[PDB]
């Protein structure tokens, strides 16, 4: 089975125009079977994302505890469904900002398993 | 199964950054088991390529009989491997150019069914 790890490295990390979120939604599997609603996409090195798991503990948006706020900022891309999006023709905008990222983390070692939101 | 005319859909259209091919590639699943070397995604609207069918006939690099090439030149994007491309982590050049294409066509009624080359 996929490791939630190496899940998250799928939907989360792109560490390095307008149709990226498309594209990359399709090659990362998020519009198999359905289109991911919504997706954030990190460009940070995968080392600085998983360092954020030894960073600052916050709630998960579900109530989970074991979510971690990262103490920089940092590049990512949102990836947000179009109002056309209709699987099988997932669409999406793309947005780029900087800010700081929620993740959730588990595992020994604990690394992000789950991106959690952008404060 | 897939039919052929669908995995040239699949393959080569496209209608509508130099990572275009790293994501596309990745994304219409010719990434997927292995690495396809060589793909061209035409960006012209479906009809247009469709009809090339009925444009010139040609002879295919392959020697088949069943090639037509494209009356107009059309927007496309070339697809190749670089050289440390190799699977799973499938990496490709990507190259806009405007020529015309020349596609194998097929089955009843007779559409695309290879992508033969760019002239």
């Amino acid at each position: 089975k996929e490791s939630a790890a190496a899940k998250f490295e799928r939907q989360h990390m792109d560490s390095g125009s307008s149709n990226y979120c498309n594209q990359m939604m399709c090659c990362r599997k998020m519009t198999q079977g359905k289109c991911k609603p919504v997706n954030t996409f990190v460009h940070e090195s995968l080392a600085d994302v998983k360092a954020v798991c030894s960073q600052k503990k916050v709630t998960c948006k579900d109530g989970q505890t074991n979510c971690y706020q990262s103490k920089s900022t940092m590049r990512i891309t949102d990836c947000r469904e179009t109002g056309s999006s209709k699987y099988p023709n997932c669409a999406y905008k793309t947005t780029q900002v900087e800010k700081h990222i929620i993740v959730a983390c588990g595992g020994k070692p604990s690394v992000p398993v789950h991106f959690d939101a952008s404060v």
